[PDB]
């Protein structure tokens, strides 16, 4: 099955998910001189209820914090979006060194990690599953992490990691103030793209925040101790789980700021 090791990692994904070589794949190199300022873009309109988070789990490919998406308590609107996108999922990508962990890369700068916040269009689709298959279905907010001061909200997550070391393990996790985790500036770039993991669907409006948030090197390194293997199977660690940048193929990357 797909992963990030030699035999199953990103260069091999196309073997099983041919859309891996499609025309709207993510992540991308963000080249600031090539981005177009677009005054029609709106500020982000962000509403995240800390009681929405319910469960943290090891998928084998990241941790996922799962939110109750029963109704519209936590929604992202504005930015480049038409309509309201409901909070589903948060997860993180990193690498084996603090030097190079993010998925989007900004004029050659890879950050230590990248947080993705996944939302779905409940104004047009009845469920996350239906939305994940359509071009306007998903919106993912990307937030870079750089090494700096320990992050008190991320410490809540690192504290759970011992309990979800094995693939498939979950534990209850709530009261996660996602809104306060975001950087002080919400200026962003946006472009049409895809999920960065299989099935790689071209369903995502990406919103990548320019300003990183910090994490300590100690906190970040606790993520690499997750296993990508389930209880009772040869142990292998999830030391790195970022996909390389993909060709832009004529897509417009827009900035909400100049
Ligand atoms: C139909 C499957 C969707 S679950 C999922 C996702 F929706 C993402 F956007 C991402 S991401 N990295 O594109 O934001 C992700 F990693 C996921 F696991």
């Amino acid at each position: 099955s797909w992963g990030y090791r030699e035999h199953n990692g990103p260069i091999h994904w196309k073997e099983f998910f041919p859309i891996a070589d499609g025309d709207q794949q993510s992540p991308i190199e963000i080249k600031t001189k090539e981005v177009k300022y677009d005054s029609s873009l709106r500020p982000l309109s962000i509403k995240y209820d800390p009681s929405s988070a319910k469960i943290i789990s090891n998928s084998g490919h990241s941790f996922n914090v799962d939110f109750d998406d029963t109704e519209n308590k936590s929604v992202l609107r504005g930015g480049p979006l038409t309509g309201s996108y409901r909070l589903r999922q948060v997860h993180l990508h990193w690498g084996s060194a603090d030097d190079h962990g993010s998925e989007h890369i900004v004029d050659g700068v890879s950050y230590a990690a990248e947080l993705h916040v996944v939302h779905w269009n409940s104004d047009k689709y009845p469920s996350f599953v239906e939305a994940a298959h359509e071009p306007d279905g998903l919106a993912v907010l990307g937030v870079f992490l750089q090494i700096g001061e320990p992050n008190s909200q991320l410490q809540k997550i690192t504290d759970t990691l011992d309990s979800i070391k094995e693939k498939g393990k979950q534990t209850r996790f709530t009261n996660f103030d996602l809104l306060s985790l975001l950087p002080p500036s919400w200026d962003y770039w946006t472009y049409p793209g895809s999920l960065t993991v299989p099935p790689l669907l071209e369903s995502v409006t990406w919103i990548v925040l320019k300003q990183p948030i910090n994490i300590s090197s100690q906190q970040l390194a606790k993520f690499r101790s997750l296993l990508c293997t389930a209880e009772g199977e040869a142990a292998a660690f999830l030391v790195s789980n970022h996909r390389p940048p993909q060709p832009l193929k004529g897509r417009k990357v827009r900035a909400s700021f100049h």
